This record gives C-alpha cells, structure tokens and sequence, in this order.
DNA sequence: TTATGTAATACGTCTGTAACTTGTTCTTATGTCTGTTATGTAGTTAATATAATTGAAGGATTTTAAGA
C-alpha cells in the first residue's frame, strides 16, 4: 500500500516548489497505509468516517 | 226415496319466511411519489525522516527422499 503511494506521490511532484521528496511523499504513504488499514482490517467492514 | 244440510277430508293457495344475489356506498389498508437529512465515499496535506519481528523451547520413535 505504501508503494502504491509512493506511485501516486511521484505521479505528482514538484520540484519548483524546492523541498526534498521524502516529505512529500511519507504524506501520501501515511494515506496509502491508513486508508487502507481502515478498509481492509476488519471482517465487518467499518465506513471510514466512524473509524475516524 | 230423495232433497237437504251438516261434517270429515283432501287439495289448492295466499301469504309470510327465508335463501340467493346484486348495487352501491363508505371506509381503510397499501403502494407509490416526493422532499429532506444523514451516511458513505473520495482527494489532499510540502522542515526531514530511507533493510521487521516476536517468540520458543525435557519427544520418541519410525519411514522416506536428498546430499555426498
């Protein structure tokens, strides 16, 4: 799941903006694993916001 | 003997009950449409950060494939 972030976070760079890539890119990895901790954990699926 | 007149008696029968049936009329339960609110889904965030993880343990014998 984090490397699909990672596809997604890349898919979307920019380096004008002059940061490095790793802080752009561990926001979307965060993303990638909760959404799908929240989709995918349980038997019982769970809706996203009563996770929250 | 025979007309006459009462009387038993059997059969129509006029009327009172009841069954079959429909009109229609009113009431209600249900199915459906529409408007509103809550639920469910989805996208994004920009100091930097760059090889897990947690145990677990006094077994005793057989048979059968790999390695040499």
């Amino acid at each position: 799941e984090g490397n699909i972030g990672l596809m997604k976070a890349v898919d979307k760079f920019e380096y004008r903006r002059g940061y490095k890539f790793s802080t752009y890119a561990t926001w979307w990895i965060r993303q990638a694993i909760t959404r799908s901790i929240a989709d995918q954990a349980r038997t019982i699926r769970i809706p996203v916001h009563m996770i929250e």
